[PDB]
This record gives structure tokens, C-alpha cells and sequence, in this order.
């Protein structure tokens, strides 16, 4: 009679009662991880007496407390409750968020796989700072680099004999930008043989995380470079062999999804946002593409119709309760992104 309600619950239910060994536990497929991280209310915010209206009281749990008024003008809370894989709160470090986000990951390129790490929510909630760190080195990027390299001097990887590139750029008005060749706009095609290539892409050679986190730096201040969440700025990490590709890490820092105002830029941006969720879900469920497509599902399509690809979204949260509108709006985009496992 109620089966839908009662597995929606099944799946709330299940999610509340897991540990950091689901995602992380190889010998188990876990093709599509979604987490929350909340920011901390910032010193501009607190000096206009913003209240923080998020909780996460435990590791896979998160609480907003919706500020309402009854019809009598009684104000009242509505404490909204949201589950995740992980949730982190405003004390969780970047290195602790990458510790079961991307780090996870690393590994499944190195055995011949594709992935890809989403940083996701609305402008100013942290997707920056956790992607890209000025300081390149305290971010996702460095810190998947930092670890690839690990990988590639362990004994077990040796053997392959692996040539670590980069590429990076920005999806901006459905075009793309190379940002490691000062902002070079880029042709992207899709051969007769109904795959996409990006064509005058640098990628570069890289012996080093140091190297890495230089080419981030460069990439990071020719985005910059004039006066972001306009536009979506995507990290690649590459492992190749004999030119072949072995495996690709593709990192991306998505524009703001904040998105009902009628400059409508922000048409491309919902569309993008919407293919990705159909093409994450298309992921897990080994079905054509994201339907009405965008550039960033074109590009990034190779990254989800493979057979050995895994995922992950981060959910970033503004506390303030002048963003509560918003930060509802993101979590449920993540709801309906989880929701498929
Ligand atoms: N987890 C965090 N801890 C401390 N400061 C943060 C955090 N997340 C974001 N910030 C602040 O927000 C700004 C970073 O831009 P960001 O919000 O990451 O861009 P985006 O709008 O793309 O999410 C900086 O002022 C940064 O210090
Ligand atoms: F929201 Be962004 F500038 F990747
Ligand atoms: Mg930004």
C-alpha cells in the first residue's frame, strides 16, 4: 500500500546506520557518495547578526532549523532533518573532508577507472575553498595529487609504469576555457564515433605534487586575472602509460546553483546542474545520456558511461539563516542525487 514512503524511510533509515567503512571498505561497489559540509558563519556575517540555522549533530546527520511564523505571526522552528554518507560541521578541516570524499577515489584510476568529485551549493558556501584552497596546497586538488603520487611509488603500481598529466579549465556560456594556456577558448566535438573530445586541451606533465599545486596556482590567477560561480571550473588528473590512458580523476568546482531570478546565464548553468544529475544517476543505473545535455556533461560524459566509474558530490551549506532558502534548495538536489542507490 505505502511501499514508496516505506523504502524512502528504509533508505533514511540505512544511511543514519552506517559507519566510514561503507565508502572506503573496497570488495563492495560504492559508485555514488554524497556529502554535506557546513561552513562556518564568517566574521561579515556574524558583524550583520546573522543566526547559524544548522546543526549536525552526528556524522551522517544534518539539522535545519527553518525559521517560520504561524498564520498569527508566532514564531516557530521547523527542524529539518537530512541524512548523507557524511556531514561534516563547521570545524571539519579540509583535509578531513577529503579524507572520505575524493581520497576514497584516488585508487579507482589507478585500477583502470574513471572518477569524478563535485564540489556542489550555492555561491559563497564553500566549494572554492574546499576545491581549490590562493593557497592551492590546503585544498581537494593538491590533496588527490599529494596521494596520486603515493599510488604511483607503491610496489603494487610500480610495474605499470605511469606518466602523471594535468589539465584545467572552466566551462563559462557553454564554451571552454584552457586555464593552464592563459584562457585559450576551446572547440569541443563530438566524433562519429559518438565520443567527446576537447580539442587544444594542454595537458601537462607532472613529476611532483609541488609541480601540481605550481599548474593549480597558475590556473587559479589566469581564472581570476580582471576585476567564478558564473561558470564551472573542472580539474584533471590523468594517468597514462604509453600515451594510452590508464585511468582520469576529474575535480570540479561547480558554479552556484542559486538559480531563479529572469544574464541568463543562469539557464545554462540549471541545465548543466539538472544533465548532471541525470547523468550521475544514469551512472549507477548502466542506462542513454543526460538529456537536454550541457558542455560540462559532454566533456565529463566518458567519466559516466564507463562500467568502472565511482562519483561523489559535496553539498556545501551557508549557515545563515538569509540563506536558508537556498541551503533547502541544495540538499535537495542531493536528496534526489543519493536517492539513486
Ligand atoms: N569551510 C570553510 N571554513 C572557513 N572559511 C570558509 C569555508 N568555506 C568557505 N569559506 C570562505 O568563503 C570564501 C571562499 O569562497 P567559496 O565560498 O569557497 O566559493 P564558492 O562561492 O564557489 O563556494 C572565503 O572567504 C573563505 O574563507
Ligand atoms: F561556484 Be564556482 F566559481 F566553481
Ligand atoms: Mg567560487
Amino acid at each position: 500500500p505505502n511501499w514508496e514512503f516505506a523504502r524512502m524511510i528504509k533508505e533514511f533509515r540505512v544511511t543514519m546506520e552506517c559507519s566510514p567503512l561503507t565508502v572506503t571498505d573496497p570488495i563492495e561497489e560504492h559508485r555514488i557518495c554524497v556529502c554535506v559540509r557546513k561552513r562556518p558563519l564568517n566574521k561579515q556575517e556574524l558583524a550583520k547578526k546573522e543566526i547559524d540555522v544548522i546543526s549536525v549533530p552526528s556524522k551522517c546527520l544534518l539539522l535545519v532549523h527553518e525559521p517560520k511564523l504561524k498564520v498569527d505571526l508566532t514564531k516557530y522552528l521547523e527542524n529539518q532533518a537530512f541524512c548523507f554518507d557524511f556531514a561534516f560541521d563547521e570545524t571539519a578541516s579540509n583535509e578531513v573532508v577529503y579524507r572520505f570524499t575524493a581520497r576514497p577515489l584516488v585508487q579507482t584510476i589507478f585500477e583502470g577507472g574513471k572518477a569524478t568529485c563535485f564540489a556542489y551549493g550555492q555561491t559563497g558556501s564553500g566549494k572554492t575553498h574546499t576545491m581549490g584552497g590562493q593557497n592551492a596546497s590546503k585544498g581537494i586538488y593538491a590533496m588527490a595529487s599529494r596521494d596520486v603520487f603515493l599510488l604511483k611509488n607503491q610496489p603494487r603500481y610500480r610495474n605499470l609504469n605511469l606518466e602523471v598529466y594535468v589539465t584545467f579549465f572552466e566551462i563559462y556560456n557553454g564554451k571552454v576555457f584552457d586555464l593552464l594556456n592563459k584562457k585559450a577558448k576551446l572547440r569541443v566535438l563530438e566524433d562519429s564515433r559518438q565520443q567527446v573530445q576537447v580539442v587544444g586541451l594542454q595537458e601537462y606533465l607532472v613529476t611532483c605534487a609541488d609541480d601540481v599545486i605550481k599548474m593549480i596556482n597558475m590556473g587559479s590567477a589566469c581564472r581570476t586575472s580582471g576585476q567564478s560561480s558564473r561558470s564551472h571550473a573542472c580539474f584533471q588528473i590523468l594517468l597514462r602509460t604509453k600515451g594510452r590512458l590508464h585511468g582520469k580523476f576529474s575535480l570540479v568546482d561547480l558554479a552556484g546553483n542559486e538559480r531563479g531570478a529572469d544574464r541568463m546565464e543562469g539557464a545554462e548553468i540549471n541545465k548543466s546542474l539538472l544533465a548532471l544529475k541525470e547523468c550521475i544517476r544514469a551512472l549507477g543505473q548502466n542506462k542513454h545520456t543526460p538529456f537536454r545535455e550541457s558542455k560540462l556533461t559532454q566533456v565529463l560524459r566518458d567519466s559516466f558511461i564507463g562500467e568502472n566509474s565511482r562519483t561523489c558530490m559535496i553539498a556545501m551549506i551557508s549557515p545563515g539563516i538569509s540563506s536558508c532558502e537556498y541551503t533547502l534548495n541544495t540538499l535537495r538536489y542531493a536528496d534526489r542525487v543519493k536517492e539513486l542507490s
